[PDB]
């Protein structure tokens, strides 16, 4: 053509992610981008050596990458410069070589939220975490106007916006950032000094279904992304699934004080630590014990007590409470490659399969889930959606267990963490704490699921570490992770004289 009028898209700046307090998490940020139009720079070649020389690109690969493209009116030259080295490339003057600052992001916080924030890939498109759940929100609408080119197709005259770019929105995160960074820092010295490869740390406030840390290891900075291992960008916490074990015996618990059948100081024979139903056999990991208390079922972890209540009142029950905890279900937060775990159901339940589900073999979870489940329990029986943004009207949630059998439970969990032979290392010095250890196989993880305080409960945890060389290797973890995330909350003792 003689000349042409042509559409221009005018990039829209992608909405500052925040956490819940305003501290910056994701920033669009603008970099110096060089660009060419070889049409023009094909009548400059003896500018092109200096032109290479500026870029620290081969004379010959720069020439050839030229004239292979002698026919079209755009090249990227280098992209995300600083402010200088564009003035340092602009110096030269060179035809058909231009300057742009593009917008990208910066990750202030780096390795420490990688996972919940995610980054954007080459075109400022989420590719994981947040940045990717939230693109839409984030992204904003691009602009337009119409421009006029010449020949060599170079911007000769602005004709109009037709559209202007409008902003992507803020966005304000669950995430306490300082909880987080204590998460961060506490579960990498567990696996340093459990000598374990991998690890995730939930946790949740248990009154507004946020997410306040979520935590794995190991991560990566997403400032660098250049040398990339699936590994290190796994989003363990919400993708990894496992049997949960013990972990949920609680919620077997909460069956049988619902069932009008049971209470805390009714007794069940477990001896010889053993049961045999058809051709299997159930075992308990300690085979010490005769008659044992519902809490000493906990407290023991005894697989034999919990199938032989479990065999009183039936799966079914079990099921329902698991099912309305969320265990197996979808989590509503839109995270790539969630996975939804499965609580499998049945019309007939075989003792087989009522006692592995009982004592947690009989599905398989998120750490996310697990925390979800712990947070209803401790928010006495009362369910609230998970939330990854900041919540200023907490939704009402749904009553899944009644708050006396709630309360019951929660009072059991509490003598686990302190009772003689419980779990001691979960205790936390401030606060009545309340928990369960369990064991999900591979090696194997260590599982801790709690929350505090007993009383009044604030804040559920979970923590996994991954074979380490069971789950008092996780119970510390809580402790000093639990003990920090109430102070930094300004949360107050309830353990007084």
């Amino acid at each position: 053509p003689a000349r042409s009028v042509r559409h221009i898209a005018i990039p829209a700046h992608r909405g500052l992610i925040t956490d819940r307090n305003g501290e910056p998490l994701a920033v669009s940020t603008p970099v110096t981008t060089l660009w060419a139009n070889p049409k023009e720079l094909m009548t400059a070649k003896e500018r092109w050596p200096q032109l290479a020389a500026a870029l620290g690109q081969d004379t010959k690969l720069f020439a050839d990458r030229i004239e292979q493209n002698a026919e079209r009116e755009f090249i990227y030259l280098v992209r995300g410069l600083t402010p200088e080295q564009g003035e340092g490339v602009i110096a030269l003057k060179v035809p058909g070589v231009y300057s742009i600052e593009e917008f990208r992001r910066f990750y202030p916080a780096g390795e420490v939220v990688a996972h919940a924030v995610g980054f954007t890939d080459v075109d400022d498109r989420g590719r994981e975490g947040i940045e990717l759940a939230f693109d839409e929100w984030l992204a904003g609408v691009p602009g337009k106007r119409q421009v006029l080119k010449d020949r060599r197709g170079r911007v000769i005259k602005d004709v109009q916006v037709t559209k202007n770019a409008k902003p992507g929105k803020t966005l304000a995160l669950s995430i306490d950032l300082r909880l987080q960074y204590l998460a961060h820092r506490e579960l990498r010295n567990a696996l340093l000094e459990n000598g374990a490869k991998a690890g995730s740390l939930v946790i949740m406030d248990v009154k507004t279904g946020e997410i306040l840390a979520m935590t794995n290891q190991p991560t990566y900075n997403p400032n660098n992304r250049r040398n990339l291992q699936p590994a290190a960008m796994r989003n363990r916490a919400m993708i990894d699934v496992f049997e949960p074990g013990s972990t949920v015996k609680p919620f077997s618990m909460s069956a049988a004080l619902a069932s009008g059948r049971w209470k805390p100081s009714d007794i069940v024979d477990v001896y010889p630590g053993t049961l045999q139903i058809g051709r299997y056999t159930i075992r308990d990991v300690s085979r010490n014990s005769r008659q044992l208390d519902l809490t000493g079922i906990l407290i023991k972890s005894s697989n034999v007590g919990i199938s032989k209540i479990a065999f009183d009142i039936g799966a079914e029950s079990i099921y329902s409470v698991m099912q309305q905890v969320g265990l197996g279900q979808d989590t509503g937060l839109g995270f790539p490659g969630e996975r939804v775990g499965n609580l499998p159901n049945h019309r007939k339940w075989p003792k087989a399969e009522t006692a592995t589900l009982a004592y947690g073999y009989g599905l398989s979870v998120t750490a996310i889930q697990l925390a979800h489940a712990y947070a209803a329990l401790a928010n006495d029986g009362k369910s609230v959606p998970l939330s990854m943004t900041r919540v200023d009207r907490v939704p009402d949630g749904v009553q899944v267990i009644s708050p006396e059998v709630a309360s019951t439970v929660q009072g059991m969990l509490q003598q686990v963490v302190e009772a003689q032979g419980g779990v001691f290392r979960a205790q936390v010095p401030g606060y009545h704490a309340a928990g369960k250890s369990g064991t999900a196989r591979k090696a194997y993880r260590s599982l801790f699921a709690g929350f505090a305080p007993a009383t009044d409960p604030r804040i559920a945890m979970v923590v996994v570490i991954d074979e380490p060389s069971g789950g008092l290797v996780s119970a510390p973890v809580f402790s000093k992770v639990m003990a920090g995330a109430l102070r930094l909350m300004n949360v107050p003792p309830d353990n007084l004289p």
